[PDB]
């Protein structure tokens, strides 16, 4: 309370960081509290989407683990100061190098790196942006386990292991076992459930566990982990199937929202998956202060935490219109090789609402853009609905995947008939072209 | 016509082999003229856009010269292949291994390699298809001239050359340029005006020139090209700013319609551009024969010759409300390294035309996935028209600009504003996401 702000955001994510330099544009003065200079423009930047896809990259064009891992940490470095100083080398933003916690629903402790409380501050709006963290399972052994990492440590591993054991089958997991395979290490990758990608379309899926299976990737299902033990080089996942012995163990069954926030001292609300409530305008339980980005709960996506921001900015500076119901579409990209993008719905949760649809489908063999791309592999789908052509959902599998399904995202949004698709003119030789052909159809009706 | 067909086809190409197909699936008897079987499926599949991009996309991953040229003669091989039987297998269509030329409006003889006629056929319905080919320049010299080579010649060459000299510096000229710098051979581009790209954004372009040179490729305008020698193994192209000695010469300055038809056995008339004369819905001056693809002129791309079959199948089969006036906004790609991709209009095309508008650009070094692509080049630039926020055009030089581009397209023919595209969720690490910050700015009124 005793330096007073017009806006704290806590973290250095990614509705904060672009709320921040908004508000600070206004003439508003900014104070975005940030616990680690690792972390100086949040999880994409650094621990996230940025490395992996740059090592994800990389090994697509066979450049070495050693090359890989030297270029990314380049990167890494190179964005996380560019976005420090976009922020601090602004007059109306202070980044402060603290650990936050509330001290009421109006003020914020500031803690240093003995959890010591230096300082207090306060102004009329905060904004929660605190992301979160890999999911720790309860494992005999774990805590004294050698050569296990999450996700973070594995981006900063000093050694390429020879072989690499994935406890966990969901999206991460799944692109972390191809980008190490692209780089020459052999992955299992270990899922509790009885398949890989449910709720991804079924024909689909069966293409990309062949592809992956084709890099000489284990993939097993129903698997109980029990126990982990190590040497001074091995580590040992102990399940119900078999014992997995590993050099490096990476752990990958989910990611919780970051709530260590005191929040005992405030009237903020948990839900009952540990995210903060809010409502379709990101408001807390007290009104005053907005959560932006993972911490909030629901999908997990940089682009989300963006969209985060536009919500929150229309609260507070615009109209009010934008919500949590009317972002649009939401595509996503499982960055398996190759990419598995999706927007919308499958034709089996079509079927399932009762849609009188019609799907169809495109190998992408028999697309000739990949002779040029030499990579045969994939599948595209589409779900389109015959009331009235409107385009329900769409599964891209392959090359250029996740640029074309904005494409096909825009078309929900704005109502453009799967028939403007089908007849439109694209640039050539390309994969969007395709849609020529992926559109081509006529209605099958189900009653 | 002694034997009669209910469609004929003259020419393997785009069009013609799309509408065959569709032809022969409503029930009718097609005939699908070709005078190559170098050349089923045509230009694109052959001697054009699948076998360049074959190689542009092999130099860019470090294939070797020889192995690039090896996987794009097996490519080719697999597509023609692919493409004679998809219509030779057909029960309603016959592919004819002949050159064809009109005996009259109503039936078209059948000439064998000699040009000697073996026989002739009829339809109520003809469609032209016989594409462009190489403009040949009178050069002193070229008629005895060794190692010189139009783009078919270069991409079936069978050496590499340490220095190949472009005659020419048009988009299919700074491709091969580009093209092969990437595979090592050393590269210079003769232009007989001004300045490279005239039509294309002049801010874009400057990037696009310092990117060329940077890959050691030498570019030279106000070029006349006066003489061809040559020996044994070099050959000199003699010029006002220099001679240039190499051992591989490409004629590439520009690509003219295919007419050798006997076109004075019909009624059929040509432009002054030696293109086929064409109302909107593609006939030619005789109303039961269309002319489809490049021998009607205009736009030189595979994908006009495909809209050109939407255009005939809706005359022949439709409501005929297709036409080339109304084949919506029309995007293209020079494919040099990286590729520059436009649709609608250019800034100066924009002030040129009285519109008050906006232009605003974003360079690829500030897109952050150009780090995981390990390549800062390129600009962004877009304009809008501040009546309405509609776009008016895009010039995207970078990385996946070939498949962005149609984003835009879609945008413009469907009437979204820019501001659409600036406020949208996209995936992320992308090339497309850059389009939060492409199209976030505010009016500049002119
Ligand atoms: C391996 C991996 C790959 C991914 N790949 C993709 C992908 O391809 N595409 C995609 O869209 N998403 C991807 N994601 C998800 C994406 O990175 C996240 O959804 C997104 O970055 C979340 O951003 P955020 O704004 O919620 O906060 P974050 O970016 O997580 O920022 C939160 C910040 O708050 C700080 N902080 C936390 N608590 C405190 C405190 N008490 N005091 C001060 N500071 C604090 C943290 O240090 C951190 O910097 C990936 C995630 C991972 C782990
Ligand atoms: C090097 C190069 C690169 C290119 N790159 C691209 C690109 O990236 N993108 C793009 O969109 N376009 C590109 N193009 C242009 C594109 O290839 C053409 O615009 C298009 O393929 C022309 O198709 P078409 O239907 O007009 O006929 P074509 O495909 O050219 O077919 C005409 C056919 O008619 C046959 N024929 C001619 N006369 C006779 C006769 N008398 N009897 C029988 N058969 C006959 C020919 O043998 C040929 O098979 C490129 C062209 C070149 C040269
Ligand atoms: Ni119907
Ligand atoms: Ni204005």
């Amino acid at each position: 309370g005793m330096k007073t702000y017009d806006l704290i955001v806590i973290g250095f994510g990614k509705a904060g960081k672009t709320l921040a330099k908004y508000a600070a544009s206004t003439g508003q003065h900014v104070a975005v509290i940030e616990q680690s200079p690792k972390m100086y423009g949040g999880t994409s930047i650094n621990i996230g989407c940025i490395p992996s896809k740059t090592l994800v990259h990389d090994g697509l064009e066979g450049k070495s683990f050693e090359a890989s891992y030297n270029r990314k940490n380049d990167v890494v470095n190179a964005l996380n100061n560019k976005n420090y100083h976009l922020l601090a080398d602004d007059n109306n933003i202070d980044v402060l190098d603290f650990k936050a916690q509330f001290k009421s629903n109006t003020e914020v402790n500031l803690l240093d790196q003995h959890d010591d409380i230096v300082d207090s501050i306060t102004a009329p709006h905060i904004i929660i942006n605190t992301g979160a963290t890999s999911v720790i399972p309860n494992i005999k052994g774990l805590d004294q386990a050698k050569h296990v990492f999450d996700s973070t440590g594995l981006l900063n591993i000093s050694y390429q292991p020879k072989h690499l054991v994935i406890v966990g089958g969901g999206y991460i997991a799944l692109e972390f076992a191809s980008m190490f395979a692209n780089l020459g290490s052999k992955v299992t990758v270990l899922e509790r459930g009885e398949s890989f990608m449910p709720r991804e379309d079924q024909d689909v899926v069966a293409y990309g566990i062949t592809d992956l299976e084709n890099k000489g990737i284990a993939l097993h299902t129903n698997v109980e982990t029990t126990e982990l033990s190590s040497d001074n080089h091995h580590t040992t996942v102990h399940t119900n199937v078999d014992n997995f012995e590993a050099d490096a163990v990476l752990l990958a069954i989910g990611r919780k929202p970051n709530t260590d926030l005191a929040l005992e001292n405030t009237d903020i609300e948990l839900g009952d998956r540990g995210e903060i409530k809010v409502n379709a305008h990101l408001q807390t339980t007290v009104p005053h202060i907005y959560a932006a980005g993972d911490v909030k709960g629901g999908l997990q996506f940089t682009y989300i935490s963006l969209d985060d921001y536009r919500i929150i900015k229309s609260a507070l500076y615009g109209n009010q219109s934008r919500t949590t119901d009317n972002r649009g579409s939401v595509p996503y990209t499982v960055f398996i090789d190759p990419p598995l993008s999706r927007v919308g719905l499958t034709s089996k949760e079509a079927a399932a609402q009762h849609y009188d649809y019609t799907e169809h489908q495109l190998l992408v063999s028999a697309i000739p853009r990949h002779k040029i791309n030499n990579d045969p592999r994939g599948l595209f789908k589409v779900v389109i609905n015959n009331e009235n052509n409107m385009i329900l959902g769409a599964t891209l599998y392959g090359k250029q995947s996740e640029e074309l399904i904005n494409i096909i995202k825009l078309a929900i949004d704005q109502n453009i008939p799967y028939t403007v698709l089908r007849d439109n003119i694209y640039t050539h030789p390309t994969m969007a072209e395709s849609f020529n052909d992926l559109f081509n159809f006529h209605h099958h009706h189900h009653h």
